[PDB]
Formats: C-alpha cells, sequence, structure tokens
C-alpha cells in the first residue's frame, strides 16, 4: 500500500500522484 513522503518516493517506489495535507505537498509513492 502506498505513502505519501517527503521529500521523494524510497527506493523501489514510483510517484502516482501528490498528497496535500498539513501544509505540504507530499510524492504519492506506490
Ligand atoms: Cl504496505
Ligand atoms: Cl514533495
Amino acid at each position: 500500500a502506498c505513502y505519501c513522503r517527503i521529500p521523494a518516493c524510497i527506493a523501489g517506489e514510483r510517484r502516482y500522484a501528490t498528497c496535500i495535507y498539513q501544509g505540504r505537498l507530499w510524492a504519492f509513492c506506490c
């Protein structure tokens, strides 16, 4: 299952979208 990450997805994940919450954009990583 995916995670919202800052600053970037970790190794083995790709970004598919963006999370917007708690005042930040997050990489949506799966
Ligand atoms: Cl998982
Ligand atoms: Cl980001």
